[PDB]
């Protein structure tokens, strides 16, 4: 590194290896540095680009050099505007350790604070802002899902947001991984409230549906002004399950874990949806809801069906506009990438009043 002191400002010089394109190193300044996190894994600093001006966030992150970084491989692989950009990568140093810093868009806002706010003010969020949210973690899910990736850590803190232009970036892979089928996996990613119930039974032949779930978890919370499944522990969090969902049957809980058959579960009928949310809660949301909060995997929707789902509508309605008077985000310009799970879903997709 080079430390400056422009006008005494503290100015730091790397020579930065751009996240997209070819691996050719640039030499990158930026100053107003200051930690505005911290994690299991490292610290992630604030920075103002000495040329553009423009705000970033610096991940720091141990590196081990005795093999590559899988979070760094990810990120360079992935493009897409609902998914925080890795626009360069660094390595810096504690004493003879090495450090991996990946510099990122920086966003000001998360949907957890959005979300804290309005219930601490006993208030509901505005379900076109919740159309906005969840379309775009939907989007972003079903671009990476058609890499085969899954994120496996979808939270309300993980959604980055722009509250000027209501864009959602999804953030933190760090727990992302391309899921290869018969390949066994990890059980103990994802955070609480946000597990899927195969998680919860420690399952490691689980599938990218995972993020679908905590993605129905996130839009039940937004309905709802709180988590719709709550707990400490695992047990804890299946009776919030068990209550809404009713008891798993036996082939359910065969999709999941088989080896969790025979065991004993609280023997709950199923709680009708409706009964769920507030009684003002738009029918179409609600059945969402019931669409990714599925026991069995295979029968949640997919993030590019969801996307397509009758709740999202108003998001395709040519007079559709912010509360604050600007225009939505880009919503349609779907590439044929993002499409793969499912093209004939373009006619939905993408509305007549948006082609060429
Ligand atoms: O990991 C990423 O991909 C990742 C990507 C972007 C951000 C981030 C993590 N963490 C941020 N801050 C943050 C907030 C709380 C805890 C921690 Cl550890 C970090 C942050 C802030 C503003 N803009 C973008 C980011």
């Amino acid at each position: 590194k080079v430390s400056r002191d422009k006008d005494g400002s503290k100015v730091t010089t790397v020579v930065a290896t751009p996240g997209q394109g070819p691996d050719r190193p640039q030499e990158v300044s930026y100053t107003d540095t200051k930690v505005i996190g911290n994690g299991s894994f490292g610290v992630v600093y604030q920075a103002k680009l000495c040329d553009s001006g423009e705000l970033v966030a610096i991940k720091k992150v141990l590196q081990d050099k005795r093999f590559k970084n899988r979070e760094l491989q990810i990120m360079r692989k992935l493009d897409h505007c609902n998914i925080v950009r890795l626009r360069y990568f660094f390595y810096s140093s504690k004493k003879d350790e090495v450090y991996l810093n990946l510099v990122l868009d920086y966003v000001p806002e998360t949907v957890y604070r959005v979300a804290r706010h309005y219930s601490r003010a006993k208030q509901t969020l505005p379900v076109i802002y919740v159309k906005l949210y969840m379309y775009q973690l939907f989007r972003s899910l079903a671009y990476i899902h058609s890499f085969g990736i899954c994120h496996r850590d979808i939270k309300p803190q993980n959604l980055l947001l722009d509250p000027d232009t209501a864009v959602l970036k999804l953030c933190d892979f760090g727990s992302a991984k391309q899921l290869v089928r018969g390949e066994p996996n990890v059980s103990y990613i994802c955070s609480r409230y946000y597990r899927a119930p195969e998680l919860i039974f420690g399952a490691t032949d689980y599938t990218s549906s995972i993020d679908v779930w905590s993605a129905g978890c996130v839009l039940a919370e937004l309905l709802l002004g709180q988590p719709i499944f709550p707990g400490d522990s695992g047990v804890d969090q299946l009776v919030e399950i068990i209550k809404v969902l009713g008891t798993p049957t036996r082939e359910q809980i065969r999709e999941m874990n088989p080896n969790y058959t025979e065991f004993k579960f609280p023997q709950i009928k199923a709680h009708p949806w409706t009964k769920v949310f507030r009684p003002r809660t738009p029918p179409e949301a609600i059945a969402l809801c019931s669409r990714l909060l599925e026991y069995t995997p295979t029968a949640r929707l997919t993030p590019l069906e969801a996307c397509a789902h009758s709740f999202f509508d108003e998001l395709r309605d040519p007079n559709v506009k912010l509360p604050n008077g600007r225009d939505t985000p880009a919503l349609f310009n779907f590439t044929t990438q993002e499409l793969s799970s499912n093209p004939p879903l373009a006619t939905i997709l993408i509305p007549p009043h948006a082609r060429e």
